[PDB]
């Protein structure tokens, strides 16, 4: 998942 990276849960 995206929300699983910090890279994109920075906007999650």
């Amino acid at each position: 998942g995206c929300c699983s990276d910090p890279r994109c849960a920075w906007r999650c």
